[PDB]
């Protein structure tokens, strides 16, 4: 017994009252100042163990790493998934997935490849505008899901195709209403409010919408397929199914199939895309840090030959960059919850099986242990005296683990190409002066969503 220590809850309104209005990351916080780095509090009826601080979460997701391999629900999205797909797997199911996930973007066209073409077309497409105005929010959400239309469904699409830009409209307005207050109202109660009209039943027909798309896709597949050569992430599934006949344990068959390609379309596409956009404003409030990176781009790659990402061992300042943007961004501030596989003693206390766990992401992204000034953007945070790229153990903006943000590769070489070829090309500009920026993100919940803006992509010549 003895959870960690939290405040007295109510037997239906869980800890409501002790809940601050601005949202759940606020609230957790708050508890912080009050309970500590480890605490327990009811949302709801239901009990969870929130982490703060980069020793507490690297205490439970590294050290005792199988005990917080657990994957929570989140009550908005859950009846979508319904612990199918590689995100919300558990025990073997999950296992399984994530292998298989792992080793078949492990290896026709390498990844790399892929992000570089993408890359080159949005250069391109840059151009055309000819320095005008534009919100990037559109082409940023194109290029990071033409990466997983590139794994999943072995092609890329135009940025003017209008299928393609409606189905794209509905998938990202589903995080906007995901990270809204009135989903965290219905996290804590989903069993009240399931049955009355909100967010949730739109966040269903869209994400449904999807899953019919990559449904019929799946059948094009299944109908143009090719066992010798396998052109994505669907046919490799596919003739996993076939070789997992016999086999009536095995978890590849279709609802894994449709929900563990929703998956990487859910996660590998917004906070690349939301990151991205995020870079590009601080980028315009420090024209200088911007600057030095256009300066390391030259002296590293030139102005001929596209970013490779060899070159970012040898950018250290422009990886740096990175690393401050991502932390600075902290677009998955209290992380995606955990559960406990077992029983599980930690820090004095025992977590019950299947208790929610919190790692909070932005209590260690903004850990004042391992960031002099962790509310200033100071891409310093990442640099020795050498200048050399240094790792900081507060760092975790993919989380830690068994559970570690199985894409954080793909990830990084979005970021660093995009960033890299975007800034070799153009010059950024925007009518609002940086001192008058504001960073304030539109949207605070299980993601963060900064404001939109207007930018101006300069050509150099
Ligand atoms: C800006 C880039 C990204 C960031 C910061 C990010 C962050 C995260 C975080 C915080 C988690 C939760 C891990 C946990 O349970 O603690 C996660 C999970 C996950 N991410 Fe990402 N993500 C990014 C992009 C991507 C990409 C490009 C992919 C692949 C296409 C991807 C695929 C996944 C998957 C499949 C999981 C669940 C893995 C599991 O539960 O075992 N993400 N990510
Ligand atoms: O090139 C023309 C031929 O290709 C067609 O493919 C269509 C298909 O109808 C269809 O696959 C496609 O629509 C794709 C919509 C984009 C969905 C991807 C989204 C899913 C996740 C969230 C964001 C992206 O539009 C394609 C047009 O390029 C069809 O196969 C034919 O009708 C047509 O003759
Ligand atoms: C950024 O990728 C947004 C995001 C990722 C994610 C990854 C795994 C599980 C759940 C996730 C999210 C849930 C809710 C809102 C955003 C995300």
């Amino acid at each position: 017994g003895k959870l960690p220590p939290g405040p007295s809850p109510l037997p239906v309104l869980g800890n409501l009252l002790q809940m601050d209005r601005k949202g759940l990351l606020r609230s957790f916080l708050r508890l912080r100042e009050k309970y500590g780095d480890v605490f327990t509090v009811y949302l709801g009826s239901r009990p969870v163990v929130v982490l703060c601080g980069t020793d507490a979460i690297r205490e439970a997701l590294v050290d005792q790493a199988e005990a917080f391999s657990g994957r929570g629900k989140i009550a908005v999205v859950d009846p979508i998934f319904q612990g199918y797909g590689v995100i919300f797997a558990n025990g073997e199911r999950w296992r399984a997935l994530r292998r298989f996930s792992l080793a078949t973007m492990r290896d026709k066209r390498s990844v790399e490849e892929r992000i570089q073409e993408e890359a080159r077309c949005l250069v391109e497409e840059l151009r055309k505008s000819k320095g005008a105005l534009l919100d990037n929010t559109l082409l940023f959400h194109s290029i990071t899901s033409n990466i997983i239309c590139s794994i999943v469904f072995g092609k890329r699409f135009d940025y003017k195709d209008p299928v393609f830009l409606r189905l794209l409209d509905l998938f990202f307005q589903s995080f906007s209403l995901i990270s809204s207050f009135s989903s965290q109202v219905f996290e804590l109660f989903s069993g009240f409010l399931k049955y009355f009209p909100g967010t949730h039943r739109q966040i269903y027909r869209n994400l449904q919408e999807i899953n019919t798309f990559i449904g019929q896709s799946v059948e094009k597949h299944r109908a143009t397929l090719d066992p010798s050569n396998p052109r994505d992430f669907i046919d490799v599934y596919l003739l996993r199914m076939e070789k997992d006949k016999s086999d009536p344990s095995s978890e590849f068959h279709h609802q894994n199939l449709i929900l563990t390609v929703l998956s990487l379309f859910f996660a590998g596409t917004e906070t690349t895309s939301t990151t991205l956009r995020y870079g590009f404003l601080l980028m315009l409030k420090y024209p200088h840090v911007t600057e030095r990176v256009q300066k390391e781009i030259e002296q590293v790659i030139g102005s001929h030959r596209p970013p490779a990402l060899d070159d970012r061992a040898k950018m250290p300042y422009t990886d740096a960059v990175i690393h401050e943007i991502q932390r600075l961004g902290d677009l998955i501030p209290f992380g995606v919850p955990h559960t406990v596989t077992k029983d599980t003693q930690f820090r004095g206390y025992v977590i019950p099986k299947n208790t929610e766990v919190f790692p909070v992401l932005s209590s260690a992204l903004h850990d004042p242990r391992y960031f002099e000034t962790p509310n200033t953007f100071n891409p310093g945070h990442f640099l020795d005296a050498n200048g050399a790229l240094k790792r900081n153990e507060g760092f975790m903006p993919f989380s830690l683990g068994k559970r570690i943000c199985l894409g954080e590769g793909i990830a990084r070489t979005e970021l660093f190409l995009f960033f890299t070829t975007i800034l070799q090309n153009f010059s950024i500009a925007s009518p609002v002066p940086p001192e008058d920026i504001d960073l304030t993100p539109r949207e605070s919940g299980v993601g963060n969503v900064p404001p939109s803006y207007q930018i101006r992509f300069l050509a150099r010549h």
